[PDB]
């Protein structure tokens, strides 16, 4: 299939990644840079993020979903369902609203596209209505991450997809903070894209620290596999 061939051929080996995020949460401004690599053959991403403005004023876990679904491993039987790769190299726009239960929300806009050989994820984030003392601005979330299916459906009238899912972040008191995600992706280019049947991506995420790193940061290891169309 000369289509399955094209965007797909961009992902066959290890692809370097750049992530840039500009954040304003309740007027707490901040900027994050990340670097790493993805290997979609294995559903594999390795990234390290650095707050380049000082202290990150939110918990690192709350940013994980925001900081690359083009690197999902789609099984061979499912390659016709891979919207994300099909949009490349021109890329796609990923928008979210993330509602933190009993606390504020994030609204995000990203552009995910190639810049030469580098896959780049440029992000703007605004958070509003947070409790200065809640789980988020109060830093009460644990530095870990649960696995989670992500459900994708076509959005044919926007020539894109909608994604919907809940993340539960462990709180330090043993309870959970729900973060309910509403997401929309739309290609940047005028060309055809693959519009998928309903399926999901299974995410596993592992958060760690670089022992030699003194800035505020996060090392993120994600494995991501498409399923649900047997």
């Amino acid at each position: 299939d000369p289509m399955v061939s094209k965007g797909e051929e961009l992902f066959t080996g290890v692809v370097p990644i750049l992530v840039e995020l500009d954040g304003d949460v309740n007027g707490h401004k901040f900027s994050v840079s990340g670097e790493g690599e993805g290997d979609a053959t294995y559903g594999k991403l390795t990234l390290k993020f650095i707050c380049t403005t000082g202290k990150l004023p939110v918990p690192w876990p709350t940013l994980v979903t925001t900081f690359l679904m083009c690197f999902a491993r789609y099984p061979d039987h499912m390659k016709q369902h891979d919207f994300f790769k099909s949009a490349m190299p021109e890329g796609y726009v990923q928008e979210r609203t993330i509602f933190f239960k009993d606390d504020g929300n994030y609204k995000t806009r990203a552009e995910v596209k190639f810049e030469g050989d580098t896959l780049v994820n440029r992000i703007e984030l605004k958070g509003i209505d947070f409790k200065e003392d809640g789980n988020i601005l109060g830093h009460k979330l644990e530095y870990n991450y649960n696995s989670h299916n992500v459900y994708i459906m076509a959005d044919k009238q926007k020539n894109g997809i909608k994604v919907n899912f809940k993340i539960r972040h462990n709180i330090e008191d043993g309870s959970v903070q729900l973060a309910d995600h509403y997401q929309q992706n739309t290609p940047i280019g005028d060309g055809p894209v693959l519009l998928p049947d309903n399926h999901y991506l299974s995410y596993q995420s592992a958060l760690s620290k670089d022992p030699n790193e003194k800035r505020d940061h996060m090392v993120l290891l994600e494995f991501v596999t498409a399923a649900g169309i047997t």
